């Protein structure tokens, strides 16, 4: 009938890295909604399945030609004809087609589009933007405009340099307002090239793959400093958090049980978890860091909570891969009481209905949520209005550099202003 | 009445190096109707004027808070309840409206967008997708999706290294498809990172504004052996022709009349332009090089005139900061034999018809016509479609890295896809 799904189009399109990745449009009478998947590089073990083509013809192996292929001719003929608010009713209705708990036979990439684009095309059926939409399927009683974590001196996996921490990231905590967030995040960003380019020299401010800088640094407490230096030299001293994503799997020797500091040079650098531990207590005491992100291997369910436990109250500890937005992970970290906040990534999990219960839980919980782009991007911005309409105050998405990233601040940017003067800013917890 | 622009509206946003450019909606009953302008490092002197705020408070300067105003307060006013469609008229109102020759007053960082979300809420109008439209205001007979140039080795202004041309680029010229072209030019992409990075070390794959890579690299021969290196190895020997955007202005001292080929360096290397032809010379004789643009300061004639003349039907010379999309430094450059092909870049110029009549001038005088980006872009398209519409056959819109520059290279597929099968593809000129 007239207001239902009338076309579900996949194709593969290019993501911040030169990636294939999947892309989808619903279209109905209101229009073609567009969703496209990110891709992570750092992929925790436990994500929903990222299905590659694996044809070493095409982009090495890395084509989403099957993704595609299973929302063209499995996923999309399903969905032909159905009420695209029925949000809960088609994502279950996608799980029961893929058949598996992590989504490997169709992708979570084929259904996570689908996912996206429905639930734009039911935003444009209720006629409010997308935001106001998911915050009503997710019962947020107050949207907030978060306070952006910029991730602005790249290390870790495929950071072209030493610096074995993948994230050091700096958030305007202090700011009264996103616009003003955004502006500080940028002016800091700015102040940080010219001190990196004076102290590492002209080769050190290429970008990162989140369009941080990715100075020739090997040593993880060197990029501290320099982050302070930048937020004082910009005007922003005291305004400013630092939030760490140590994706300390990416390090991690399943065998030796300790992490390699060196893990992109020719000698490791062993380090054990205890000595991580001090790391930390010292980087939470010395720096104004509020958020450590995966400190520790991703089954560390202890290291994880004892860290938490030395951090409460000053230092929110995120699950990424140890919870990779998955209800079943999350709970034995509420179990463990293995982290109080959760990195929500849509793609870690598969579907807009799973990750807003994934979020809810963890608020019910008592956790913080903060709402992640991947490092393999695109020009969507579904995070941007989805972290609006969770209310959580805390997005990441990038250095404000790189269109993958910008694209996310500036739909923050207009959805700021959608909501005018009165609307809420930050992270109260920060504030 | 009914069909007629019913707001306009400015907004501050961020680019794709986290600076303020300007951003417009047209709103119709059509619906919202969002452009944002791009804007230059290696900007030419004869650009149509960019209006920055130079308040040293906000993003030091850089703030296009009165370029917004310009919209809001006296370029949108003007266009409500106007017919969108008349594209040439309402640009002509604007230029009438700032009544400078340069957009001094408004800016063309203003106007632009308006220029650009007038067209896109024209073609919504019209019910064809905005290539579409673009081509029935060009008159264009024949619609083709461009071979895109990548640049893929990055240099010049504001690049991590010393080298001090600006872009060495690929193109996929026998690529029988824009689809075929993208995943070649991403398959070098990817090629290139490794063999620069085993060459130059870790270090030396950050990426640059354009996303192309970074690498230490002083001397402007020294790329290009990489370039084939890295077309090789993907699989594509025979397939790619080079680009180059020397940027030579940049470079180029006024008062000693020469090129400083390490600018960036603590120890200047002045260079000839009789010294540079030469270096084009051995270039376009020892590579498939095809195209160089701005090989010589913007208002060195002479010297253009002289190296169109020697590479002639080998190797096309491209104005682009000689020429800044302008029919009166076009007709100079057409008078003096300077150049035969034209960069375009909406922004240079600053209105859609203006930008239209450039191209048309330049074609008619048997120039090719190459749609470009700016070093500082955004997640806007506008420039995919303009290329299609114009059916020229060549963009450069960056390497197929960072969003802003993927955003275009998908949004080419999906205009790809819309036409089909017997869709043109490519420069007939390289093919
Ligand atoms: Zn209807
Ligand atoms: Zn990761
Ligand atoms: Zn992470
Ligand atoms: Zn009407
Ligand atoms: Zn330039
Ligand atoms: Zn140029």
């Amino acid at each position: 009938s007239h207001m239902t799904i009338q076309k579900v189009h996949g194709r593969e399109v290019l993501d911040s890295r030169g990636n294939p990745t999947v892309e989808v449009e619903v279209t109905t009478e209101k229009g073609v909604f567009r969703s496209a998947v990110p891709s992570g590089a750092s992929t925790g073990v436990y994500e929903a399945c990222e299905l590659r083509d694996g044809d070493k013809k095409r982009y090495v192996g890395k084509g989403c030609l099957q993704a595609v292929k299973n929302v063209n001719e499995v996923i999309g003929p399903a969905l032909i004809g159905r009420d695209e608010l029925k949000q809960e009713e088609l994502d279950t209705l996608m799980l029961r087609l893929d058949g598996t708990p992590n989504k490997g036979k169709l992708g979570a990439n084929a259904i996570l589009g689908c996912s996206m684009a429905i639930s734009k095309a039911a935003a444009a059926a209720k006629g409010v933007p997308l935001y106001r939409y998911l915050a009503s399927l997710a019962g947020t009683k107050e949207l907030r405009l978060p306070v952006p974590c910029f991730n602005v001196i790249n290390g870790g996996k495929h950071a072209g340099n030493a610096l074995p921490f993948q994230e050091f990231m700096i958030a305007p905590v202090k700011a009264t307002s996103f616009s003003e967030a955004l502006r500080m995040g940028s002016e800091v960003y700015h102040s940080l090239r010219g001190i990196i380019k004076k102290k590492y020299g002209q080769d050190a401010v290429n970008v990162g793959d989140e369009g941080g800088f990715a100075p020739p640094i090997k040593d993880i407490n060197e990029p501290l400093p320099i982050l302070m230096e930048a937020i004082e030299e910009a005007g922003h001293r005291g305004k400013f958090a630092i939030c760490m994503d140590c994706a300390a799997s990416e390090t991690y020797d399943e065998k030796k049980q300790q992490y390699n500091l060196t893990f992109k040079s020719p000698e490791p650098t062993w380090v054990t978890a205890e000595q991580l531990r001090e790391t930390y207590c010292k980087w939470a005491h010395d720096y104004p860091i509020v958020s450590i992100e995966d400190p520790y291997d991703q089954d560390d369910f202890a290291g994880f909570a004892g860290i938490t436990e030395a951090l409460k109250g000053k230092t929110q500890i995120v699950g990424d891969d140890l919870t990779v937005t998955n209800t079943e992970r999350i709970k034995m970290a509420i179990e463990k009481k293995a982290c109080n906040s959760l990195l929500l990534k849509i793609n870690q999990i598969g579907t807009i209905s799973e990750a807003i219960a994934s979020s809810k839980l963890c608020m019910e919980n008592g956790w913080s949520v903060m709402v992640s782009h991947r490092s393999g991007e695109t020009e969507d911005t579904y995070i941007a209005d989805l972290v609006v309409a969770l209310g959580s105050g805390q997005i990441k998405t990038g250095a404000p550099c790189r269109g993958e990233r910008t694209a996310k601040l500036n739909q923050l940017l207009r959805i700021e202003e959608e909501l005018g003067a009165h609307a809420k800013f930050g992270f109260p917890g920060w504030s």
